[PDB]
């Protein structure tokens, strides 16, 4: 949707340097380069909902490093400060380990206006559709999803990619049968409360303290989606139950939560009397409204188009990992199918010194019978500046525009490339090359599926930054 | 002064394109770079003062091209409009005649805090000390000189270049024994009155038509160099001619001059009778202040530093001419200096592709031993980038850094340049600057000065500019 258009801003716009720019002019240049025509204020609110950073936000990890307050969990993001003001910093450590910068020359892109356009959806190292809860970058109707722990999607795709774990098969085995065995359970960061799962639905409950020596009621947590003012108010609406409330007083703040409720005691002796004694949970949070009911709505984009639902988030994560899993196979086998073109061209150059003023003369080079008459010499005809730059191409198309390639590669040369000195760096990099094309070729023949090994390290990596970014002040370094 | 510092302005920053552009841009631009630390609303009204045309002003030739009105002959210059909203183009047809581009390499320039900073002097193709009106480009001070025609110093610098003009040996002769036999005559540019001249002081008398049938006198012309509103105010200063004028209306109007007079032909017989009677000009021109007195006043800057004050303009003709005579002759001596430097370069690199891959191969050229080896190679030790590209550089200079060069203009070329084909057009580029070296050889040898022949077109180049400025609505296109 609008948040991938907004993610190839950052990358495009901070790529010569990652410094801080103000949140307008980011948006100018991304509706300047990928022609966003909301308007730029449906673009500013968007890259603040993509750069909140608060608890009970939607986006857990954002794309830019949060710079100032944008708000407090009291409203709900609904704070935000000026645009103007305020400004924005990519997150260079963590998108590069999220998303791949070599993978991006494979993602399949669109094209509209017979221009290059964001594409349909992104293969991230670990999904983004989950990890996040939903929101309302639009308006009117607002997408409402909770995110999954650190932890369980984590063991669920090490058991899909490690060998090492015992539970290995048993994934592949749940995979076919849709018995789905392996746990996964909502998030709880900053949430020093409860959950609990009777049927088919979840319930958040908050923490309250009670103390008999000081007959103070004191309330701990709140539940886990909600705002602050919001439960301010919605005690004010219920007069049965304002009868029983003689004053509340919050004295909760940032960094410190901590309020102080005077409640009689008479008045705890008769309210468990007429609210039928709910034997679920206790009448504490009960008459006081620290509940909410969390309706599972999932949507997922289509990759033919559409919206889709699924009964649980399961059949997302089951199905997030082959589309992940097949580019990893598309990613090995393009690098494999460059590597092997490097070689044919850097040799044929170490070659060609070899024939250069050294032993043998061809400078004529007539250009009408320079074609088959090298031909037997062995110099291929293919054409330069797309091996050393190669571009967002496919296999397929990569061999097509390769052999039946161009000169200019050859003979074209400065005078000093075909010297002593130059032919020793030009054919030590042949055999640098050439030992990373064993390492590929001794890729991708795993039974289960190529590149197992390098997911591994690119899950690491992932969560290299993320470890990083919460044990320093969120700033990377 | 600070004219030529603005000088400098239009051609680096329209060295690009010759566009429309903003004074105030343009002063900005200005200061940026050569570093005007008077204030933009000095540098504005100098830009002005440089670009004004109307009759009157002190500079009849503008260095840009006028765009809009800056006036009129009314208020002198003083009407000019707002800055901000008027633009200001280079006269690029104008300015490189007047001003050649290539002798600007060899303008004498001062370097100030290291850098390097305006010529004290030019030295045009026509002197501009004489060609302008004084002004004041400062405040307090003002400078007062009258310009000459544009054919007395035309007559004058072909008398002292071209042999043909049967004065050319007399002028010359005037030289050694100052008597200055040639003519000099003040500018008559939009002035349809008179120039008279008693003893050492020249005065400018207006026209005025007298009808009996209609008894209605009419003023035709002003006098030289007067602006309309100061005639107005002065005539109403003194008291004794008020009594004589009944009424004065001024009907004249821009492009239209054009004024009716009212006076009773009962004043006519009694101003003469009170007047003395003066026998040098008619009472009319008299009794109306249609007269100015000429005090010249001459001022050069010194090469020296200070100011010269002169007795006639002819020292200054007489002196403008040697400094622009001498420098014509060090224009192509350097040019002279340079192609001969490019064509021992250009043939090393001809016959270098004979000692290419054709018939001879010395590609090991090791660094310590290629030094004296080369030597009787007869490869020249000349540094490249300064032949190809001559920058402000001496005659003396130039030798002495070109001898002492470096290599890397050989064996670093491109492969294709030792192909057949390359050598061909680089072996038929050394006769075709051969050629142009042989027709300055034949110049720079005549006995008056060398460069005589090219002076002449230079002159007749300006001409051209100006004739073609005037023609057109002054847009040089």
């Amino acid at each position: 949707r609008a948040r991938r258009k907004i993610l190839a801003g950052g990358v495009k716009c901070f790529a010569s340097n990652n410094r801080e720019r103000k949140v307008f002019q980011f948006g100018g240049y991304v509706a300047d380069h990928m022609f966003y025509h909301h308007g730029d204020m449906s673009l500013n609110t968007s890259i603040i909902k993509a750069a909140q950073y608060y608890p009970g936000s939607s986006h857990l990890y954002p794309v830019f490093i949060g710079i100032g307050s944008f708000g407090s969990r009291h409203l709900g993001g609904k704070d935000a400060g000026s645009p103007r003001y305020i400004s924005v910093q990519l997150a260079s450590e963590f998108i590069k380990t999220m998303f791949p910068a070599e993978d991006s020359w494979l993602l399949p892109y669109v094209f509209e206006d017979g221009q290059r356009a964001e594409p349909e959806y992104y293969v991230p190292v670990l999904p983004l559709a989950i990890m996040e809860y939903g929101a309302n970058p639009s308006e009117g109707w607002k997408y409402t999803t909770w995110a999954r722990q650190l932890e369980d999607i984590l063991a669920l795709v090490r058991a899909y990619v490690d060998k090492d774990n015992p539970k290995h098969e048993l994934l592949h085995y749940a995979i076919k049968h849709k018995i789905t065995i392996l746990p996964l359970r909502p998030s709880n960061y900053n949430f020093k409360g409860h959950l609990k799962r009777f049927g088919q639905y979840y319930y958040s409950y908050g923490t309250y303290d009670i103390s008999e020596q000081r007959n103070i009621i004191t309330i701990t947590e709140l539940p886990l989606r909600v705002p602050t003012v919001a439960y301010i108010e919605s005690i004010k609406k219920s007069s049965n139950r304002m009868t029983f409330i003689e004053e509340i007083i919050d004295y909760s703040s940032s960094e410190t939560i901590e309020i102080l409720v005077k409640l009689k005691p008479n008045s705890l002796n008769r309210i468990v009397e007429e609210f039928k004694e709910t034997e679920e949970q206790d009448s504490i949070e009960n008459f006081l409204r620290l509940r909410n009911c969390l309706h599972s709505h999932l949507n997922f984009v289509k990759p033919k188009g559409g919206i889709i639902e699924f009964n649980s988030y399961y059949e997302i994560l089951y199905a997030w990992l082959p589309y992940r899993r097949e580019l990893y196979q598309k990613r090995l086998m393009r690098e494999h199918a460059v590597l092997k073109l490097r070689i044919i061209m850097e040799t044929a150059i170490v070659r060609y010194i070899n024939e250069s003023a050294e032993l043998n003369l061809s400078h004529y080079e007539d250009e009408k019978e320079a074609s088959r008459i090298l031909s037997e010499h062995g110099f291929p005809p293919l054409n330069h500046t797309l091996i050393i730059s190669p571009e967002f191409a496919s296999i397929e198309e990569l061999n097509q525009k390769a052999l039946q390639g161009c000169y200019t590669y050859i003979l074209s040369l400065q005078a000093r490339e075909l010297l002593i000195a130059a032919k020793t760096r030009r054919v030590e990099k042949i055999k640098k090359m050439q030992a990373r094309l064993d390492k590929v070729e001794q890729l991708l023949q795993e039974s289960p599926f190529p590149g197992a090994s390098v997911w591994l390290e690119e899950i690491d990596a992932v969560e290299k930054a993320i470890i990083k970014g919460r044990n320093t002040q969120w700033k990377f370094h």
